[PDB]
């Protein structure tokens, strides 16, 4: 099996995930080097897919002029029947490394966490809001963490999601903020540093989503030696969107700014 791409031909080794209409494979294309492949066929399709996955190509191109900590596009055909991104390529993403029931390097959480903000803080510097950023959403490449999906399209699963790390105003905006990442990336940092996130233990999820959405509720923040990343999730998880810290408040604290 093959993919030429812009006239150069990829050969498939594995795929790495699939979507509604999308495949994403792992190939090599005729010099023997690794790349990522998106397929997108878009035979069925309403314009507002076609549009969503327009979009992105277009917020991914500028973007990754503006951060290593965005994966990049190197090159993309594009049909009326189908799309094909030719994309870096990840060695897993942060929600399968963190299910090795692994432990994680304090200076390697740390890292990772600079990681998350720089990349978030660039797709909130053009205009864009995730809302529901995951461990998912994160390669390792390099031991950085790059982000993939912009919350814009048809995201993909690699090969059932999740709320945990649901904003409360998510679930009260039913009956937006760029705070409301600051909280996904909390319960990922929170996950990252306390082996389970915040409402992990909730397990039906209409008490798990009143929990998130409830003030004297309380997460708990067992104390640990880094006490700055006690403050860090501390700041993240709170409620109050106005009350939550900011991206920009986030990169200037101490957390990441002294070497401990
Ligand atoms: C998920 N989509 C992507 N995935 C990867 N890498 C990767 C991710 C996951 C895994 N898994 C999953 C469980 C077992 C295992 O090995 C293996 C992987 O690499 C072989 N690189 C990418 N670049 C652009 C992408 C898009 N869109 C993209």
């Amino acid at each position: 099996e093959c993919i030429s791409v812009k006239g150069r031909i990829y050969s498939i080794l594995k795929q790495i995930g699939s979507g509604g209409s999308s495949k994403v494979f792992q190939v090599l294309n005729e010099k023997k080097q690794i790349y990522a492949i998106k397929y997108v066929n878009l035979e069925e399709a309403d314009n507002q897919t076609l549009d969503s996955y327009r979009n992105e190509i277009a917020y991914l191109n500028k973007l990754q002029q503006h951060s290593d900590k965005i994966i990049r596009l190197y090159d993309y055909e594009i049909t009326d029947q189908y799309i094909y991104m030719v994309m870096e390529c990840g060695n897993i993403d942060l929600n399968s490394w963190l299910k090795k029931k692994k432990s994680i390097d304090p200076w390697e959480r740390k890292s990772y966490w600079k990681n998350m903000l720089e990349a978030v803080h660039t797709i909130h510097q053009h205009g864009i809001v995730h809302s529901d950023l995951k461990p998912a959403n994160f390669l390792i490449v390099d031991g950085m963490l790059k982000l993939i999906d912009f919350g814009i399209a048809n995201q993909m699963q690699p090969d059932v999601g999740t709320v945990n790390y649901m904003p409360p105003e998510a679930i009260k905006d039913m009956s937006i903020s760029p705070k409301s990442d600051v909280w996904s990336l909390g319960c990922i940092l929170y996950y990252m540093t306390y082996g389970k996130t915040p409402f992990q233990q909730i397990i039906n999820q209409i008490s798990k989503l009143h929990a998130i959405i409830d003030p004297n509720h309380e997460i708990e923040f067992p104390d640990i030696p880094e006490k700055d990343l006690q403050d860090v999730l501390k700041c993240c998880l709170k409620r109050d969107p106005k009350q939550r810290i900011s991206i920009p408040e986030l990169l200037a604290h101490p957390y990441v700014q002294i070497q401990t």
